[PDB]
């Protein structure tokens, strides 16, 4: 792969800790409730939870380091920017989630539209496009198989929050921003 | 017009498609109410209301093309980002209008400060500013004549809400910018 | 000092005056409450409140101007959108202070992360923690002297908001930009 070892783990623990701090927020405020007792939590979540996420995370910041032309002027200040628009989204979802759908959806939409405007390029809203898709349909067959449930205000596509989508966009577009970073950032002569 | 008359219709639907997401959502939150039931209704709102705001858009665009040294280096990038402001700056007075009036009208004001300061200059804060006076001045006609209503805690400005006068800024500013886009997009040698 | 006598007096009265407006939102939303029925209130606040507040915007502002190269290329666009981070972070506090600490403080923290990312540089990180640290500590003195209290779901830093570190980080950042823009706005060749 074109990340080091080193590189993907740093990623992988980025993720697993901003999910369960998200994860928290979603539960704490009966956005979420999981079903799941059998098996050993982290915080809030299931220990599966943050592995998935912090998963995520590294591979998408992977695969955009597939895509043409990682840009090599990506830097720290941009990644620590991205990440905060991300985390500040997806706790913003576990405030407002009791609220119609409209309204919530859009907000969320346009929290993604900016992230992107600011920090993405078109390889990066490509990756937030695969995850937008890949993340909402094993939340969707999760829910299926009963291992947690969105709040009944929450739970409109396919009994997930359709704010999953923008949401999920834009930690894809970040995660290949953080990509892009591990590479840039390398000892240069 | 320095518009062409495809740019002013995309101008047009543009506007009236965020302002039908931003009216459906003060209707479903309680925001407003209407009190019109002869007329035709386009989702929560009367037929005439995205005529209204899809001709300001596209006569603050033309507006701006009158005033000094159109910005040439605009792109679909910054319009794009600026278009998500002011949707999520007017759906997200519709989650917060039942809070007091200062925080929820200086809270509106921030964002608007922080779209100019973005993505504004001179003569888009002064389109911003002739919006801001002709919007929330309609507005008042409009509820005077018993139209509408806003809800009793979103009321204080003459019977309109007071985070009208920023978020309506916010709106002049985007719609100078999307002129200005207007132009610059078009072919070049 | 580094600042003129002029310059302080406007970051004062800058300070002041948003910090009138930020405790207001606490008080009317019940997010703080005051117990000092002895002394003059100007607005919502005891008038000793936006003095303290005033002073330290100018003292931040001067700290700065002490540290490693202040830039000259600060803007007073630049100010005015960090002014209004604030501002609007600061109100924000007032209308979620009721939900729960975490996701309360880690939108607090992503919006000072973001300002930081956007306006400031290492010396101003610097003024951040240093006011995030003072700011937090003299709140808690008041509360143990029982000059005011906080609201019974924001008081978990030992009496007092958890969101008030980043708050305060965010100010400190803000200040420091208020500095340096002091300076680099004198009149030039
Ligand atoms: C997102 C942030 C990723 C941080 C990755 C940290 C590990 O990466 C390594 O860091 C070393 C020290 O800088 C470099 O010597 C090396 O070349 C680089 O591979
Ligand atoms: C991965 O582990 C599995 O996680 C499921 C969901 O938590 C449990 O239903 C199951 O028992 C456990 O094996
Ligand atoms: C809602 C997401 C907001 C995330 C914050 C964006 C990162 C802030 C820093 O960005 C960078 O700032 C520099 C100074 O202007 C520019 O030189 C550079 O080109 C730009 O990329
Ligand atoms: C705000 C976005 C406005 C989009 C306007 C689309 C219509 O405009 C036209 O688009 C053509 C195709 O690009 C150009 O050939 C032509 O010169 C230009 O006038
Ligand atoms: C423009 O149409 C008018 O709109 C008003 C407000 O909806 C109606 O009161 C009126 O009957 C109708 O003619
Ligand atoms: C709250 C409103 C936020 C709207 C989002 C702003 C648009 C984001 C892109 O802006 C543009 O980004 C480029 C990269 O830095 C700069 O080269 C350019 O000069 C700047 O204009
Ligand atoms: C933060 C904004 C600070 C505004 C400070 C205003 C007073 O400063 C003074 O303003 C004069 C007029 O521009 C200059 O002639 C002078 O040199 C400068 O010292
Ligand atoms: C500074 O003034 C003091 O402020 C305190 C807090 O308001 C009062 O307790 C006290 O009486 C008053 O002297
Ligand atoms: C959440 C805090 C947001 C505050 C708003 C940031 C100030 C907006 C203007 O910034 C400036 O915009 C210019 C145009 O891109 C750049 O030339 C310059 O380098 C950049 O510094
Ligand atoms: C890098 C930040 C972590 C990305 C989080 C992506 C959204 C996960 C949403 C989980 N779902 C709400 O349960
Ligand atoms: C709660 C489920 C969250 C799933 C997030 C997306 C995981 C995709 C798997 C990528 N490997
Ligand atoms: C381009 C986005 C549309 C601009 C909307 C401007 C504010 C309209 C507010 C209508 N009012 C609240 O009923
Ligand atoms: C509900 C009324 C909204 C009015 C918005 C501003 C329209 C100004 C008319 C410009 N022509
Ligand atoms: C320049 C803006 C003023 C800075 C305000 C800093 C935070 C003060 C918080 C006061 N505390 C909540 O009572
Ligand atoms: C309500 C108390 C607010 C205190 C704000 C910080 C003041 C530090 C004093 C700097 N001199």
């Amino acid at each position: 792969m074109r990340l080091r070892i080193s590189e993907a783990v740093v990623l992988f623990l980025l993720g697993a800790v901003a999910a369960l701090i998200g994860d928290h927020s979603h539960v704490v405020t009966g956005t979420t409730v999981y079903h799941t007792d059998a098996v050993p939590f982290v915080w809030s979540s299931p220990f599966w939870f943050p592995i998935l996420v912090g998963a995520a995370t590294a591979s998408l910041a992977e695969l955009r380091l597939h895509l043409p032309a990682p840009r090599d002027g990506v830097t720290a200040r941009q990644a620590l920017g991205g990440v905060a628009a991300v985390v500040g989204t997806y706790v913003t979802t576990a405030l407002v989630h009791a609220f119609p759908v409209v309204p919530v959806t859009a907000l969320v939409c346009a929290a993604a539209a900016i992230t992107w405007c600011v920090l993405g390029d078109g390889p990066g809203a490509a990756c937030g496009v695969v995850i937008a898709v890949i993340g909402p349909a094993v939340e969707i067959a999760l829910v299926q198989l009963g291992v947690f449930a969105y709040h009944p205000d929450s739970d409109g596509l396919f009994g997930v929050a359709p704010f999953l989508a923008p949401l999920y966009f834009a930690f894809g577009v970040v995660a290949a921003l953080l990509g892009e970073l591990a590479v840039a950032r390398r000892p240069q002569l």
